[PDB]
RNA sequence: UAUGUGAUGGAACCUCUCCGGAUAAUUCUAUCUCUUCUG
């Protein structure tokens, strides 16, 4: 649940990211979270679960 | 620099144990210095 370290091999040398998946991830819970506490109609967003 | 219908890692105290201690009167007398030229 961290960023990774990146490692090239031109100078073994790389700078920190964070994946898309980590994001989507913590969207998904956020969205659930909102879809319960809206009782499945959020501004007219309807939604199944 | 991921690959997608599923990530409680905020999901974990560098914590625990150990006398900066021990010993000492702010006291007091013998020289110092080497080359002199027949004596």
């Amino acid at each position: 649940a961290y960023a990774r370290w990146h490692r090239s091999l031109k100078n073994n040398k790389g700078r920190p990211y964070i994946t898309g998946t980590l994001v989507r991830s913590a969207i998904i819970r956020a969205a659930e979270e909102l879809l319960w506490l809206n009782d499945g109609n959020y501004k007219g967003a309807i939604c199944c679960p």
